[PDB]
RNA sequence: UUUCUCUUUUAUCUU
RNA sequence: UUUCUCUUUUAUCUU
RNA sequence: UUUCUCUUUUAUCUU
């Protein structure tokens, strides 16, 4: 309506990459409409993955603002949550290496910093009505990457400081604000900027595990562990400003839970002049006051998650909220 | 609102994005500057098809006149290899237009140009036996040529038809539709050029790479075999992106269905052909439809579940009226 | 009227070179009014030729979009059409050599590409009322220049590919849309762009015969043969986007059929900086939406051919159709 | 009416100086709105010109290759005895592999938007000598048909560039000035529309392997060399720019050469480049007629001095024709 | 009122820089609308000037010949002992055959629209020396009448160029500046109307063969040489441009010279050039009075630097007089 | 020219006694692998024969019905009107669907 | 198998 | 995401 | 290329 005409082309595209379904959004948009207009590279990451769930085991999936990695998972005994004895393994978006090299010290070779725009996820059951069982629970945690300070009895004695994931503890309880339906109904949900503005984040070098090498989980406070594995295949290149989507998928004993898992990521990077990437860059979109306030509203308005069913009805549900709040203004 | 379109210009938009099971004369034609004599050929295929378990069956909706689709199955979780060959499934009456010898295609018609290319998959299995998924993406497959030398006497240089962009079938494109098998799917392709130029009918083509040509010389990742020159063949390549459909059937899964394919094609008839009797002038330019066509196409999802095949025409009209609204402001 | 004032000078000239009689059109016009405005050379080719027809033999004349050649003819047994045993010989426009050299490999020496605008033809009987006999039939074929692919048992074995004229088969039957009157009444007809836009075509090197040297007519599908002869006198420099005018002229036994044959060709070439041609070039005319839509309309509106009599009344018949369709708009 | 964001960007990538942090833009504003990836290819080449030589640089619509260079004795033009060697844009291999059959692996087709070139003399003021001359050629990639006496006898058809004979002379429509003054020039779509051309496989030389330069008609040769470092991946619809740097004896002619190229490619779903892709901009009639007008108005080339006063030349023409049409 | 497309083009071919892809245009907008062929003759000549010499280049309205050049010791002007040799435009022979009697074979007559010339120094900055000086001469082709004592006694009449004596001195109305700065200048119709002149047969030298330079009055000689390579095909109604490049001793003066010429010829029905012919543009009073005004306003010549700021000088004058007449 | 073959088998059990003027109904029934497709198949045929005076059949004969212009035009209409086939479900709803088309076209007359 | 308007948009019958 | 009344029942802004 | 009515007779756009 008179709302969809106030937005700039960029402003609109932005809002779609953010809440629109993967199929509808054929155009990632020139990026984020805000004060920043420097050279960037918009990359819409998309993972499609046929996954089958282990029976008699609850599998936890974490979607975090980590570049080049779609999600992190780990399976635990049914009815339980992660423990110190738990470790999450990352699943890379296509071409993670082509972006962040193959050695924990060559992440900032292609790009120096970044900032997330959208970060969606969906689960589409593919089991027949004679085999499905279990539930899909979803909530979001405000996990941020900080640091911890502690002394070390070396010679001479020294004080350490390393990266720690703060608020990870939230994954050990299903917060009151959550989605939770039968497995068969699938689920669809997005995440948004947990900051007043879209500030860029630095690319992080050498990060492979958290707690890192030579550090006890005890000294970090983190409830469980994060392992990206062989530096040559994956790794932790940074941590964005998006709350982390948590997903508990309960699979009963003798239940066949097969589904497709999808993941979106509209990320804006700062290309290095040397990168064979740079030639695809352009300038960040101009500020679009409207789109920005719409984003915030839509975001806070939308439900935790929705069933897979209404994934398409999503874009519409959104376009509704916009005209509704832009009408009362 | 939809009264700014010429009668044909509208008809055109329907043959294009909607399955016109309705028995209109099959399309009027294309509302482009061209108004010479053509014959609107409405190709339609109804194919019952059972998918073998443990196989990931691949289907290609290519702009090859007279052939609805090409398929081949690869072991589950895998894609085509050099060891793969796709076999075409022709629309009814292939020979009735292109003869029975690789050198009698240009007998009936001389050139052509596609207008629509739609496809739908409607599951016919029960809810207790099915399993698996249907994934869909589209590839910019064009038909070029390869230049290489041969050690003959005297030594010479060759040149033959080679399909570029086929490598796109070896992976699930990011812009894609993926959902449970049982939900079926409907999707259509569009003109991958700024205009609707005519393509020539190609004589002699039966296989790619051509007989006597070693695969890989061409650089194609797999092979295309139309078979007996007297039953099928490759008469040309339209300017439409090719539709890729991966139907993965897990082990012990009874996945059957019905596939439908539609194709509005404008052919230039030859006076000596009886077919010429049904020729008419191409529709006059309809600037509005040509601008809508483009807009509608860009909007629609990669694909949608079979169910929304009906709501299709409606979904389109709304996109149009919605576009014609912004044109007043 | 208010139609003739909407057109630009170029736009008007364009329409005349296209359908106007040779005498009225003293000015070839700066060329084609369309999006393209680069350097070109407008050349209005005109052939005047006193020709007498062989008695008891039907003579076929083909007007094709081949640069430097007016038409192609061949005589066959009365009451019959061309056969495999038939070969057409080209008649060059004045100064063919001064344009495309004298060797099959020096065609692109003066100009690199081209595009036809108009391609007319007329036959003016000169026999007295005590000697004329026979009829003049005319229809148009959508002959286009494609390619054929076939294998060759050489050592090592290889796959060939050569030029083939597609839709040539149309010349073997008088299509329902045709002109056909007594010889004495003569005939006049034009041809137009068989494409939505006026795209340039490349100049073709080495083409002297079709099927070419070392190729059996059988492997090309072409119903008959095209021979331009000594590379030093004529040849096939390219193939334009204009339907080909076909003309059957039946001469009874003992009938004296003498006539004058004229041919028009408004061609726009891309001059080579080196050519002694280049100094006559200018820029292509600016787009003239009107003229372009008029062209299309007039074209589709005009009859196959008219009798020689109303060759002059032509320009008028045209100016009529323009005001008629530009009035209803 | 006015231009769209993309339609404006399109006119900048087209004639805009590359020192302006020119935006690739979303691409070409035309009827086509299909998925594509915009690439802004830029090459900076430091180069010294052989004295007593006339070096010929050709800007052609060959993807991944900035230019082709060959040199002949001062006062002469290329001959049958000449071969042009290509200088690739950065990351040629990352786009078209390392085999003469790995070009269509990342992208299936393409279309050029802009193709500019600049030469910035770095010589001092006494050491330099010679002149820079520029003209453009309508070089297109065709085919040649000739028979071959093999067993059995056959007919051969292959690629052959037409209109090269135009490089063997200085086109009347040309820029010519002292070497030191540098130069800047650009090319435009030699077709009424921006149609897509396919990617070409196996092309490494023209005449190709096993073909005599006599069979092709081509006045000279084109060699890309090792299929693992370069090659001919396609021929776009842009007139080819010809630059003749005439260095005399004892002349020290050093300079930098830049090459711009705005290309829209149709990405393969499997290619890494696909993530970067967006949709071609919607048709923008205005820009499409401005482009056409600005192009025809601009001079063949200009001294490197007026490389910045370029954008202002355009803005001027844009409103000087948006003026003869704005009155009525 | 405003100008027509042709009337505008006509003003560009007339004073417009040739690096602007200048359109020959349809020709001259005047009362005449007859069939004609427009030819845009362009010559690029690399040339070194003999030190201690004063080289004289003459731009004359002789079809197919870009210029006539002769050299004399520094500080002097041409003398009876001087002969000027013509440098032909490309394809002279393709237009006027190879015989002194094959000129009127392709075209019967002609008329000039523009005649410009430019000199672009290619010398470095220490090597060069000397100055460029320009002035124009109203040289016209007349006839001389003298008697000859043959048997029987007779009277002889032949062609003789009048007003050449103007080259033996530097006209007061002149441009004069350092060599290196280059130069650009143009000439205009020296008649009130653009009438057609005929093609001339048999002219190879002036004085002609068997005539003493004394019989003609002409201060020096004109030799085109081999009737198979050049010759005098006619004399148009344009003032002749005179350029004196004064090179001193030890001066290295190298430069490029360009020559423009917009000519309208009446094609012979039998000539190949006839197909290219169109009709002369309809009379355009505006342009015909602008041409006249712009001409009178423009300076004799300008340094090669202001060769691009030329078109803008004109656009300025065009609206500065279309202003003193637009008010009332 | 026939694309495939027709075999009635042992003359003692079956055979081809003639060919009527009715278009032939074709039916493709796709059965996937591992699918149990069981069904009942029914077939109708109202045929009018010319009995041989000798046949033990003849005693059941009667005279053909008199011309019924209406019924004949109805037949044609209904025929051309009805869909190719319908799902087994609406087999009974058939007679009704028919009786509809009749009153609909006999009303516009 | 259902209800009309509206402009469609072809198509003949009639002056 | 829909429609108002009614009293709610808190809550500030103002005299 | 000419002039309307009339019923045609299809055909979509709208309730
Ligand atoms: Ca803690
Ligand atoms: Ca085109
Ligand atoms: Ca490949
Ligand atoms: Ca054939
Ligand atoms: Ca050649
Ligand atoms: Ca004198
Ligand atoms: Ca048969
Ligand atoms: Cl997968
Ligand atoms: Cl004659």
């Amino acid at each position: 309506m008179a709302a969809l005409t106030r937005l700039s082309q960029p402003g609109l595209a932005f809002l779609k990459c953010a809440f629109a379904p993967p199929d509808f959004n054929t155009d990632p948009g020139k990026g984020i409409p805000d004060r920043f207009e420097g050279k960037v590279v918009s990359r819409k990451d998309v993972l499609n993955q046929s996954i089958s769930f282990t029976a008699g085991q609850d599998t936890f999936i974490l979607i975090a603002p980590t570049p080049g990695v779609a999600y992190w998972s780990a399976s635990v005994p049914a009815g339980t949550f992660p423990t110190s004895a738990t470790t999450f393994n990352p699943v890379n978006y296509p071409g993670f290496t082509s972006m962040f090299g193959t050695t924990s010290t060559s992440r900032s070779d292609q790009v120096s910093s970044f900032r997330y725009a959208s970060m969606n996820v969906g689960i589409y059951p593919t089991s027949n009505l004679m085999q499905f069982a279990g539930s899909i629970t979803v909530w979001k945690c405000p996990v941020k990457l900080s640091t911890v300070q502690f002394p070390v009895a070396t010679d001479p004695a020294t004080s350490s400081l390393v990266h720690t994931l703060v608020g990870l503890d939230g994954v050990l309880a299903v917060g009151p604000d959550n989605f939770s339906e039968s497995f068969i109904k699938g689920v669809f949900s997005q995440s948004a900027c947990n900051e007043p503005d879209f500030e860029f984040n630095d690319i992080l070098e050498g990060i492979q595990t958290l707690p890192p090498a030579n550090v006890s989980l005890g000294s970090t406070g983190q409830p469980f562990t994060m392992d990206s594995g062989a530096e040559a295949t994956s790794g932790v290149v940074g941590w964005g400003n998006m709350d982390t989507i948590v997903i508990r998928v309960s699979a009963p004993e003798g239940a066949v839970n097969s589904a497709i898992l999808k993941a979106w990521s509209c990320i804006e990077y700062r290309p290095n002049p040397n990168a064979m990437l740079y030639q695809f860059g352009h300038d960040s979109p101009p500020l679009d006051e409207v789109a920005l306030q719409e984003y915030r509203t839509v975001a806070r308005s939308l439900p935790v998650a929705v069933i897979a069913a209404q994934t398409a009805s999503m874009w519409e549900r959104v376009k509704s909220i916009i005209k509704s709040s832009l009408a009362a203004a």
